[PDB]
């Protein structure tokens, strides 16, 4: 038996594995069990924590990763590939992961905790772009990672009930950081330095907790990779969430619309897994790109207000926070469902598509607000070139979902009392199998920051490798100092202002220092637009 | 007694006067009456036909400037004295003046008519500015301009009243039209080839002649320079016509359409004009109180509505503006603007000129103006404010509307020649903030520059004669091109080429104003219909 791969845990003991890395070893503790299994009755209820238990649970292995629907639009495409699932779907999913040195360190060391994103209704911790142990190795950090709950099982919300309360999914997420803070230590970590990171649906739910109070109290600082909690996908309204879920239990047989909501949830727990998988794109409004069924729902409890709201009426003296977005934060979305558009030809389309594709990339808005987007992204010297209207269109999901949510975070925090640091990812992977006309597209900078390029089975550069050190640097410098910066001649990133509005691209290149993120698109969708919306 | 001065039109006998110029004398005929005199009972009435006369009309001098306001914000100053009036005031002001070449021209000649702009409350005919010697002198055209009534005197309306119908002003310029027709071939022109020119409020004036039928026939080519009768300030609804005319009404102690307006003829002249200013609905910049009023008979229809229905097959026009059109109006009444400063306006005052600039608009629309006009990454820059604030004004009243009527006739049958006029007057009075203020092509349209007695270099006299070359090169043919040798292109609504007017040789660029008039001519309409 080796020392190293034993530990206590306030539940009972573990055993994990000790993994090889490029660098040396590190130990790895896979599949710890921090819920009650959400089954049967548990189905859409708060995680209940896990019991303790007697002798030595295996923590070895990644555990299951929680139902969802498995996207097949590109099937054997490892662009779609290495999103899906690499467990079996099973709802007792509630696992989570720890990465420490080896040997464990012997002074509390700053923890990274991952919250992998998927639109909120896919995802797990234990996909190979999210492995911890190039970062732990490389930073001498502990890495930790959770499952949680998504779709449905995660997010369906009858607001007002007990039975189906909603934002079950970032209870699960909050469960997970009690976990941290009662246990980490255990593993060598600090939980005195709990730093969060998460991209797109995962960053959307760093914010979250920081907007949050119970959840706030337990970590210090937070990095928001292309997603913010304030962007028009990431919360639902009460209603709008009742809606959604009334419209699921009908399409599966609930009961035999509405009625008592313990009766119609007793209905939804009868139903297969897989059942509701099936049927859960079949419940949106209209036809959409960008637009997922079931996400937080602002019911006055996980948050008190819109996540806008709590931003701009909040008080971040305190706190640190990096974020950023990559080059082409919207091409990767248009594939999915916009007309005229594949990953398997140049998507040049038409005026008439590209007017189609607003509708679609903005969901749910007057007609004069689709003409004010039309305004804004039209280049009235060359209003019918195909290639500018794809870029355009790329550039209106884009801004609309990422960009201009992440800015107007940044910005409002910056105001506010925080000291944020912004990035834009410019380094497309030479390893990308997506087309060259979607540039660097969402998810895509990831396998970089994890440190990805040091996996020797894999074919990045040798500049790749050098430039994942670079940023697993940066990112571990802020998670120990809340500088990403070195504690010389290197070239300095500033802080992000309200005013200055100064950002970093990374590359291959050094740090350039820019000024506004897409400042006057922004300030269509941040300032005037929703002037728009309430008139 | 030199018979080439003694011409005999359908009214009478004239006498005209020889004028020199640099490149040798032309025949003037100044002060030629075209309407009874609009005064007493006939004032706010449409102009009736001037009766014959006996004897010989000395047409000599040119004749009193129609009532109007007159400017005194800079006294003294050029920039505005060579726009206020030089003869005394009068109503009995509806005379036109001819130019010719001289002796004059034994063979049809193509005329020019010019209608002056003054925000259609002022302006006159014998402004030295405007003076066609060298115009006729050099490029052999016959040259036509006239008077017409401004402010309230010719356009005062109470729709539907049979004694203040509205558009008076715009009837005075077709009867003058109708003069030529009648009357210029006994100079030696030809009124088979009549082309309008006029700026500002005169090219809403051409515009509107375009517009309505019974002017259409009356000429034959058209040039707008910086204006058109869609622009914002240069027609008003009847409604809005009706409760100014009404509140001039009260303002000078008068109370029926018949007994106001009865009431209104009692009063002298000037103090209809004392009060013109104060009927105006809200603080603004480039809004007057009597313009054109919209009512089913001059214009059945808003100018913008005709255009887009109109058949401009036929048609040739050539269209412009100058490099900054909104300059020059915001030292008239933009918070924080002065022609004796650098107007480094603040963001505040930004804000509050857009309001001012931009009158009468939900707060919605403004906002939108804002967001357009601000550059997010420098929003408070003193510098960036002014330019952007002169652009929302010049945008906004002059580049769009005349981008609009530009695309839309070339996209319904019409020849469409636009410029920019570039060229700075080594003369000009205004600080170099203003950059080429809305006016100041003019002078070099009419070949001003040639004057020996006024201190233009040796390249401005060059380009002046260009600018007078393209202008009746148009009149003759309905193209300004001269013979191969840089050419100038039809603006089209896909391509939209105009040409870059300055000391430089003819540059062609795309778009005016493109992003910004997609703006104020697409979405800015739909905005305020909801
Ligand atoms: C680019 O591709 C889209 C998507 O169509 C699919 O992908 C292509 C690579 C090709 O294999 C198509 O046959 C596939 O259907 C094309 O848009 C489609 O057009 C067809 C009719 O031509 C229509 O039935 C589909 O509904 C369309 N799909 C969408 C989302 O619009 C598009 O025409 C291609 N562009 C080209 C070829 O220039
Ligand atoms: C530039 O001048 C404007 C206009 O003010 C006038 O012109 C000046 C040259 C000077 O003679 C002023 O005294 C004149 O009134 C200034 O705007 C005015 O500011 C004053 C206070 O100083 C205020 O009471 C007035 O309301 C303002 N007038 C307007 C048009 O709003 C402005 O301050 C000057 N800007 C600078 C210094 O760049
Ligand atoms: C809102 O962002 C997303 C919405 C849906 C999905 C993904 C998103 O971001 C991508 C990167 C990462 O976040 C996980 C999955 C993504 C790629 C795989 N697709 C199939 C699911
Ligand atoms: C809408 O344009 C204008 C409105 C009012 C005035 C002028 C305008 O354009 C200028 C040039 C010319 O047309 C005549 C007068 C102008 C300059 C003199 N001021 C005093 C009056
Ligand atoms: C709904 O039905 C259940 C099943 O018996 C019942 O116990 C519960 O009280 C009902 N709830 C409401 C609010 O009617």
């Amino acid at each position: 038996e080796d020392a190293e791969l034993l530990v206590t845990v306030r539940g009972g003991r573990l055993r994990g594995i000790r993994l090889k890395t490029p660098g040396g070893p590190v130990s790895a503790f896979l599949g710890i069990p921090f819920a009650e299994p959400p089954m049967g009755p548990r189905r859409f209820l708060p995680p209940e924590p896990k019991q303790p238990w007697s002798g030595v649970v295996d923590a070895t292995t990644f555990q299951s990763v929680c139902y969802q629907y498995v996207d097949t639009l590109y099937p054997g495409f490892e662009g779609t590939e290495m999103w899906n699932p690499n467990r079996e779907l099973s709802e007792d999913c509630l696992y989570l992961n720890v990465w420490t040195p080896y040997p464990r360190p012997t002074s509390p060391t700053p923890v990274l905790v991952w919250i992998y994103g998927g639109g909120f209704y896919s995802g797990a911790s234990s996909l190979d772009v999210y492995d911890g142990r190039f970062l732990v190795q490389a930073e001498r950090t502990v890495l930790v990672s959770m499952n949680y709950r998504v779709g449905a099982f995660g997010f369906l919300a009858l607001p007002g009930s007990r039975e189906a309360p909603g934002n079950v999914g970032l209870l699960d997420q909050r469960l997970a950081l009690q976990w941290v803070q009662e246990n980490v230590a255990a593993f060598g970590g600090d939980p005195t330095s709990v730093t969060l990171f998460g991209e797109s649906a995962g960053a959307a739910s760093v914010g979250m907790h920081l907007l949050s109070p119970p959840s706030r109290g337990l970590f210090h600082r937070a990095v928001l990779q292309s997603g913010a909690p304030n962007g028009p996908w990431a919360t639902v309204g009460m209603g709008e969430a009742r809606r959604r879920a009334t419209q699921l239990a009908h399409l599966v047989g609930c009961p035999p619309t509405g009625g008592n909501d313990t009766e119609l949830v007793a209905c939804l727990r009868t139903r297969p897994a897989q059942v509701l998988v099936n049927h859960e794109w079949h419940v949106l409004p209209q036809e959409s790109v960008f637009r997922f069924s079931f996400v937080p729902v602002v019911d006055g409890d996980f948050l008190s207000d819109t996540p806008e709201a709590l931003i701009n009426a909040g008080d971040f003296h305190g706190l640190q926070v990096l974020v950023g977005v990559v080059k082409d934060e919207g091409s990767y979305f248009l594939v999915y469902g916009a007309p005229g558009f594949s990953k398997d030809n140049e998507s040049l389309i038409s005026r008439a598509e590209f007017l189609a594709g607003v509708r679609v990339g903005v969901p749910q808005v007057s007609d004069l607000a689709a003409e004010a987007v039309v305004l804004h992204y039209t280049d009235w010297l060359h209003p019918e070139d195909p290639a500018r209207l794809r870029e355009a269109l790329s550039d209106v999901v884009g801004d609309h979902n990422v960009v201009c949510p992440v800015a107007q975070l940044a910005g409002r925090l910056a105001a506010q009392g925080a000291r944020v640091y912004a990035y834009v990812f410019e380094h497309r992977a030479s390893t990308l199998s997506w087309p060259l006309w979607m540039g660097v597209p969402h998810g895509y900078e990831i396998e970089f920051i994890f440190g990805i390029p040091l996996d020797p089975s894999r074919n990045y550069t040798a500049e790749e490798k050098i430039f994942a050190q670079r940023l697993m640097r940066y990112w571990a410098n802020f998670a120990r100092t809340g500088d990403p910066n070195e504690p010389p001649k290197a070239p300095q990133w500033p802080p992000y202002t309200a005013g200055a509005q100064q950002y970093v691209s990374l590359d291959l290149r050094p740090l350039e220092v820019r000024r506004g993120l897409r400042a006057q698109a922004c300030a269509f969708w941040n300032r005037f637009l929703p002037k728009l919306l309430s008139a």
